[PDB]
């Protein structure tokens, strides 16, 4: 409730699509008072309860909701939004170097140092949000973009907060969503979720990073689901062979299916393979 009526058009230039999802379309977009780049998201209202065709109101309001109150260099932050008849737009701080990975797989090489200095980024992110009680709770590869790949020193920018959630004290939160890949045991097992499974993701991600293949994927998704939750993995000598011990201490300490056991944002900038 209380989002700008006036049309878009009328105070923004739309250009080319950037991203697509279900419910959603991501594009560029120029605000005509500044001159100023913006990233506009178009969200399909459902409209009715029972359309399967569409975002409810509740989820939208709850995704503005927190990205109203970010403000940090690792994060997207929100300028406006928008509604009409069938969407909600949300105009949001653009950000125009692609998914950090692509950058990362055209590069000759990468060492582990240089591997942790994109990674201490992401941390530093979540360390933001998770004091601020926020769980993204869809953490991934895709979800980890670069504000200017033409720059000496990359910044990296966390966008999609569309599972997002701020942690109650006094009721347990439970749902099934998120990929598979990179969804945290607790997710798939349907048991209480709260910051500690990003701290998961974060594991998988990392694992990545190192070695470009995936912890968890198997053949099926129910397989992959069941890898996730028997902790089923390995560092295959195939792909680990130039890893060090700290690094695989590192998400060894990440990859654990007790969530009280598993190691904090804040803790994980204490490790030794961050800080020396
Ligand atoms: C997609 O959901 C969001 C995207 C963004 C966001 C903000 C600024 C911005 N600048 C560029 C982009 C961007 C560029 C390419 C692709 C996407 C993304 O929508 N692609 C799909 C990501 N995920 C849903 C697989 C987003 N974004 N995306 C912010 C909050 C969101 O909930």
């Amino acid at each position: 409730t209380v989002f700008r009526q006036e049309n878009v058009d009328d105070y923004y230039d739309t250009g080319e699509e950037l991203g697509s999802g279900q419910f959603a379309v991501v594009k560029k977009c120029r605000e005509k008072s500044t001159g100023l780049q913006y990233a506009a998201k178009f969200i399909k209202k459902r409209r009715t309860k029972s359309s399967r065709r569409g975002v409810s109101r509740e989820d939208i309001e709850r995704e503005v909701s927190i990205l109203k109150e970010i403000q940090h260099p690792n994060v997207i932050t929100l300028h406006e939004v928008y509604e009409n008849k069938t969407d909600v737009i949300l105009i949001l701080e653009l950000v125009a170097g692609g998914e950090l990975f692509d950058f990362l797989a055209e590069k000759e090489s990468l060492t582990e140092e240089e591997a942790t200095e994109f990674l201490k980024q992401i941390l530093n992110g979540v360390y933001y949000l998770h004091s601020l009680q926020i769980a993204h709770f869809d953490l991934k590869p895709e979800n980890i973009m670069l504000l200017d790949r033409n720059v000496p020193k990359p910044r990296i920018k966390i966008i999609d907060f569309g599972l997002a959630h701020k942690i109650d004290f006094g009721n347990e939160f439970k749902n099934i969503f998120g990929t598979p890949e990179f969804v945290a045991p607790e997710i798939v097992n349907y048991e209480p979720l709260g910051l500690e499974a990003d701290m998961w993701s974060i594991g998988v991600i990392t694992y990545i990073l190192l070695s470009g293949a995936s912890p968890f994927l198997g053949d099926t998704k129910q397989e992959t689901l069941a890898n996730v939750s028997a902790v089923n993995y390995e560092f295959e000598d195939e792909y680990f062979s130039n890893t060090s011990a700290l690094a695989k201490d590192f998400i060894r300490r990440l990859l654990v299916k007790d969530p009280k056991k598993r190691m904090t944002i804040q803790d994980s900038l204490q490790h030794p393979w961050i800080k020396p």
